[PDB]
């Protein structure tokens, strides 16, 4: 059969092990491929090298009926190769399922590669501390039964479905945290169920690429030579991560940017409560929706040097350019640093959290358990001075 390489991703760290691995594989020039990454565009400078490669609008974490056009191209008889964000895996491969239900003589699906979005797969795994985990997994293969063969979906347990993809297909799990699924008491059952189906995620992949390749995949992911450079002068580096707010209102906006500045100044001024001394170079990290916000930052802020806010920040861990010490404003690109480099993660206040809530929520607890951080580098935002 004919192999079709679908890697498919609407947010950010599975879309670098996926471009991982299209660079790894980047000799063959003519591999059937298609690509579903909203965060991500392969420079026309690249496509132009390649033939039999698609792309595909993602909406509502599914890939648009647009994949059918594509597929239809290819009338021979087709495997599927699919990479996967695993937190929204059931509803990337919806339209999968749908067309191999239409073409069910020549379509069969060889193989999955999911990887983690990031911190939420890990903390919606802590709201599941208190349930019989043996049997969610049980009623989920029963579940994910039921959508392969009728295209519908329905799970008791939208979590545990997500780690049920190997009772189906043949599949490689790619994890962030190793430690939580091995550590965690009531995920027993799932480690054990998983068995040898999962795996590390690959950091290091990029050191062991040639040199033309990494050059290849640094100009995916959007790191020009300039943001390199700057992040390896012969200086303790300090990285303030910034952050956004779905709000639209200016005003909010422009309340959220007055203090994260607040915050960048408890970091960097000797009168502030998280000061980290006068022995580092500070870089500024915004988010990449940050818009004003992260404008604010640079236009109000002094000694720093900005990281281009589009830059998925997981990219560090993915080139080996992380900084001495991280801090800012608490983000999934925490969950994925080594705890040595962790100054302060601060909390925002929300519906769950009006207070440093005792820590009682999914995230810290998280982060306790694999002991990345302790209670004294968690700081609730607004107890926070204004200086
Ligand atoms: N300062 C920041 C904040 C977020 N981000 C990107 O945004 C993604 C979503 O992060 P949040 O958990 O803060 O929404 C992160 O995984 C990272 O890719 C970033 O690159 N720099």
């Amino acid at each position: 059969m004919k192999t079709i390489t679908l890697y498919l991703d609407p947010a950010s760290l599975p879309a670098l092990n996926q471009l991982m691995d299209f660079t790894q594989n980047n000799e063959d020039k003519t591999h059937p491929r298609i690509f579903g990454l909203s965060r991500f565009k392969i420079p026309d400078n690249i496509i132009t090298q390649y033939q039999n490669i698609h792309f595909v609008e993602l909406k509502d974490n599914r890939p648009t009926e647009a994949l059918f056009t594509i597929l239809d191209q290819y009338p021979g008889n087709i495997e599927l190769n699919i990479h996967l964000n695993i937190a929204h895996s059931v509803q990337l491969i919806r339209p999968i399922l749908a067309y191999r239900f239409k073409h069910l003589d020549r379509v069969s699906i060889q193989q999955l590669n999911l990887y983690d979005n990031g911190s939420m797969e890990y903390v919606d795994l802590e709201k599941e501390e208190n349930k019989d985990i043996s049997a969610e997994i049980k009623q989920a293969e029963k579940q994910l039964s039921h959508y392969l063969l009728t295209g519908k979906i329905k799970f008791d347990n939208p979590t545990i479905a997500r780690y049920v993809w190997q009772s189906a297909f043949p599949v490689k799990y790619h994890f962030l945290s190793t430690d939580y699924f091995e550590k965690a008491e009531f995920l027993q059952p799932l480690k054990e169920y998983l068995a040898e189906n999962y795996q590390k995620m690959d950091w290091t992949a990029y050191q062991q690429l040639t040199p033309e390749q990494q050059a290849f995949y640094l100009t995916l992911v959007g790191f020009n030579d300039e943001v390199k450079q700057s992040l390896e002068v012969q200086q303790a580096k300090f990285i303030f991560t910034g952050t956004t707010t779905w709000e639209g209102n200016t005003d909010v906006r422009e309340y959220y940017a007055q203090q994260q500045l607040n915050l960048l100044n408890h970091f960097t001024q000797a009168e502030g409560d998280l000061f980290i001394g006068d022995h580092y170079k500070i870089y500024f990290k915004g988010h990449p929706r940050g818009g004003e916000i992260n404008d604010y930052i640079l236009n109000n802020a002094k000694n720093i040097t900005n990281i281009p806010a589009n830059i998925s920040f997981e990219v560090l861990m993915m080139t080996g350019l992380l900084p001495d010490k991280v801090g800012g404003v608490a983000s999934s690109l925490y969950f994925s640093l080594p705890k040595e480099k962790i100054s302060h993660i601060i909390f925002t206040s929300n519906k769950q959290v009006k207070s440093k809530d005792a820590l009682n929520n999914p995230y810290v607890k998280v982060m306790r358990r694999l002991g990345i951080i302790d209670e004294s580098q968690v700081i609730f935002w607004d107890s926070l001075k204004q200086l």
